[PDB]
């Protein structure tokens, strides 16, 4: 069995490689890199994103998220409060502000252990979920923008059309800014390119250990765990490293950099958090293993996780027993 520690691999592709985007992740895979739950892809040296961030001021965040944490330092949630619109122009500065910027430090580890000590005292501010792209139209590998659709990867293994569309969605990013323990919706794949900026920290749990954090959460968010059987689908929860690891839960930890991507892969919990003003660009993808995945993934039926129009059809063809109950937490 390849990678049977689940250790996050780290991929360097040539050009050539980098040509048919199915064919290297199934090549990730051949050499366990799924096990770990997360994988690091550098892009060869000759790629480009587009050719230059000059021109993305005027970009409008539609609804910050002021991301307020509540509980203890290592074991918090967090709700979203929605801000007033602004362009990133007036985010970028706002997020170099000496309000909301990174303070000083020596290097990734202390931030991070500045990160861990000090997050539930600062509310930060994320742009978070907005519909866009900032691949060129002429980037023709691993363009974000022009991958297969998920729609399709089930008509071709599956034989059934189904409504919906896939389409990317930008994050902007400042100090603190955390992501929540999750997995993708219907424990989906996600790619995910930091185009600029500073930063992004990963914690990951191997998917053949994904049991083991939700046990774990329901012992640390009792009351959550109560209100709903999937409740991490609400992407509240933080739990840190040292909590974790005084627990015994298997993970990983990685920093992404800018003009790197990250893959997630089926069932794969991931947490994290931006070390300043970024930029990064997500997506979800299948592959003819995800199938499996999707047919078992637990949903939300408390109705806390509302989601995106294109999931209904997963349930639906997947999941037919969950679908009725699944729908009236969606409605
Ligand atoms: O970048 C973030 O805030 C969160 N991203 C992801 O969880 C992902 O790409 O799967
Ligand atoms: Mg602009
Ligand atoms: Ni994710
Ligand atoms: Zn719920």
């Amino acid at each position: 069995a390849q990678n049977p520690n689940c250790n996050i691999m780290i991929f360097h592709p040539t050009k050539e490689e980098f040509n048919d985007f199915d064919k290297y992740i199934a090549y990730m895979e051949s050499q366990g890199a799924h096990r770990a739950g997360l994988a690091k892809i550098i892009p060869p040296k000759e790629w480009k994103a587009r050719e230059t961030y000059d021109n993305i001021s005027e970009i409008l965040i539609a609804t910050p998220l002021q991301q307020v944490a509540s509980g203890r330092a290592g074991v918090f949630t967090q709700y979203h409060k929605k801000k007033k619109a602004m362009t990133v122009g007036e985010y970028r500065h706002l997020a170099n502000s000496k309000k909301y910027q990174t303070p000083p430090h020596q290097n990734f580890e202390d931030l991070e252990r500045k990160y861990w000590k000090n997050r539930i005292y600062n509310s930060p501010i994320y742009g978070a979920d907005i519909s866009g792209s900032l691949f060129d139209e002429n980037t023709k590998q691993w363009n974000l923008g022009h991958l297969g659709t998920i729609q399709d990867l089930l008509e071709k293994e599956c034989g059934v059309v189904i409504e919906g569309v896939n389409t990317p969605y930008l994050y902007f990013g400042m100090w603190k800014t955390t992501f929540a323990w999750h997995t993708e919706d219907m424990d989906l794949y996600s790619i995910n390119y930091l185009h600029l900026g500073e930063p992004k920290t990963w914690y990951v749990v191997p998917p053949e250990h994904g049991q083991r954090l939700e046990r774990l959460a329901r012992e640390l968010f009792p009351g959550s765990s109560r209100g709903c059987g999937a409740f991490l689908r609400h992407k509240v929860a933080l739990i840190s490293p040292t909590v974790l690891k005084e627990n015994g839960i298997p993970f990983n930890r990685i920093t992404q950099e800018a003009g790197e991507f990250m893959v997630t892969f089926p069932y794969g919990y991931h947490a994290g958090f931006n070390h300043g003003f970024n930029c990064a660009e997500a997506i979800n993808f299948a592959t003819p293993r995800w199938i499996d995945y999707g047919k078992m993934a637990s949903q939300c039926s408390c109705g806390e996780a509302r989601v995106t129009f294109s999931m209904d059809a997963f349930v639906r063809i997947l999941q037919p027993e969950r679908y009725d109950l699944w729908k009236r937490g969606q409605d």
